[PDB]
């Protein structure tokens, strides 16, 4: 397992515009297009992102390219953020994937707000971090995915993704 396989499991792959768990227009492997309720706005963002007139549909190669861009952006968001970078740098490789997953789902600013969880992660207090991470809208709204990401932080293993 690696971060691409992990997020591919958590986000799926859809080649036509869909709504994500929050009702926002999305495509591919969890690529958010817009929070606007307008499908036309989402189609415009799609064409801008892909560089052609897509009419709401993309290829698997195009989805994978967006996904590469989005993972890269999540990692860069972590490295540029003064709250996130030291915690990330402190982690092992498996737990770094859990961090990237959170930033991919909720964005850099959102994750940087998890102040107490971040401290517990930096201190390697894994069970405490796991309990704190679950005290969140994130966990309550997407509990199966949050449970997988939290188990990954708790254990430093891929056990939550191995059954799938």
């Amino acid at each position: 397992m690696n971060i691409f396989e992990m997020l591919r499991i958590d986000e799926g792959l859809r080649l036509k515009i869909y709504k994500d768990t929050e009702g926002y227009y999305t495509i591919g492997i969890g690529h958010l297009l817009t929070k606007s309720p307008s499908l036309n706005a989402a189609k415009s963002e799609l064409d801008k992102a892909i560089g052609r007139n897509c009419n709401g549909v993309i290829t698997k190669d195009e989805a994978e390219k967006l996904f590469n861009q989005d993972v890269d952006a999540a990692v860069r968001g972590i490295l540029r953020n003064a709250k996130l970078k030291p915690v990330y740098d402190s982690l092992d490789a498996v737990r770094r994937c859990a961090a990237i997953n959170m930033v991919f789902q909720m964005g850099e600013t959102g994750v940087a707000g998890f102040t107490n969880s971040l401290r517990m992660l930096q201190q390697k207090r894994w069970d405490e971090a796991a309990v704190n991470l679950a005290k969140s809208r994130w966990y309550n709204q997407t509990p199966n995915r949050a449970k997988r990401v939290i188990t990954t932080f708790r254990t430093g293993t891929w056990d939550a993704y191995k059954n799938l």
